DNA sequence: TTTTT
């Protein structure tokens, strides 16, 4: 791919009759999230106009959304989806909790970078005025992105205690140890958690799913359970979500757009084996099956292919 | 335009 012709094309396309919403799509899908920023600046030097406000001038819908997240960096488009979650009066702790619980150290702490040049305040001050309790504890402890990160030799003393820890704190006493759950959980390793978590049904009758359902409600049992699902096995995670956003009447769009966007170049093909294993059918299926027009083959290019 | 009541 040449970034100048890319630029060219996707200007003669924008001033064809109608718009010419298919070539826009067969280039912007089929780049990398850098081509993506060449082709917009090699468009900003062509024209004196930025390419993300030409484009939302030229599309609707759906495709709009689709291309104008396209168009920001990886850390960026994540931090303009949690200020969308934050926004307003009333918070979407979902897409919160989706953002916040799948996103590795890295992605964190440039998220928490960007957020600030982007918004001017910081993202954990923004967190801590749209949520409140333990479920702001939570947040706050996941979106510093300092979690340990995986030693060379396995601690499989720690590994026994956490388990013992989380039953203490949980099933096992009457309430529930609120912070005892925070801390192993935000703080410990992912393959740490993973050992944890199996070392759980040792002492358990009921595995970490399970008792966080029968212990905590609302927000705090939606944050805990998306957190372990992403512990345990994150491609499978985005592709129950995936299904979710699609398996009865409609779509929600917004869920479907923004884990096709942000997973398309960091595990898209795990995801795809996930749930073509789990489901039956494809991925590229189910997109096929719910969306049309150009808004559909933008998913499909993202998704990657048919399996 | 995108934040902000
Ligand atoms: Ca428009
Ligand atoms: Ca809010
Ligand atoms: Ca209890
Ligand atoms: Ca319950
Ligand atoms: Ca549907």
């Amino acid at each position: 791919s040449d970034a100048e012709r890319d630029a060219l094309n996707i200007e003669t396309a924008i001033k064809t009759k109608g718009v010419d919403e298919v070539t826009i799509v067969n280039i912007l899908t089929n780049r990398s999230n850098a081509q993506r920023q060449d082709i917009a600046f090699a468009y900003q030097r062509r024209t004196k106009k930025e390419l993300a406000s030409a484009l939302k001038s030229a599309l609707s819908g759906h495709l709009e959304t689709v291309i104008l997240g396209l168009l920001k960096t990886p850390a960026q488009y994540d931090a303009s989806e949690l200020k969308a979650s934050m926004k307003g009066l009333g918070t979407d702790e979902d897409s919160l909790i989706e953002i916040i619980c799948s996103r590795t150290n890295q992605e964190l702490q440039e998220i928490n970078r960007v957020y600030k040049e982007m918004y001017k305040t910081d993202l954990e001050k923004d967190i801590i005025s749209d949520t409140s309790g333990d479920f702001r504890k939570l947040m706050v402890a996941l979106a510093k992105g300092r979690r340990a990160e995986d030693g060379s030799v396995i601690d499989y003393e720690l590994i026994d205690q956490d388990a013992r820890d989380l039953y203490d704190a949980g099933v096992k006493r009457k309430g529930t140890d609120v912070p005892k759950w925070i801390s192993i959980m935000t703080e410990r390793s992912v393959p740490h958690l993973q050992k944890v978590f199996d070392r759980y049904k040792s002492y358990s009758p009921y595995d970490m799913l399970e008792s966080i359902r029968k212990e905590v409600k609302g927000d705090l049992e939606n944050a805990f359970l998306n957190l372990v699902q992403c512990i345990q096995n994150k491609p499978l995670y985005f592709a129950d979500r995936l299904y979710d956003s699609m398996k009865g009447k409609g779509t929600r769009d917004k869920v479907l757009i923004r884990i096709m966007a942000s997973r398309s170049e960091v595990d898209m093909l795990k995801i795809r084996s996930e749930f073509k294993r789990k489901y039956g059918k494809s991925l590229y299926y189910y997109i096929q099956q719910d969306t049309k027009g150009d808004y559909q083959k933008a998913l499909l290019y993202l998704c990657g292919g048919d399996d």
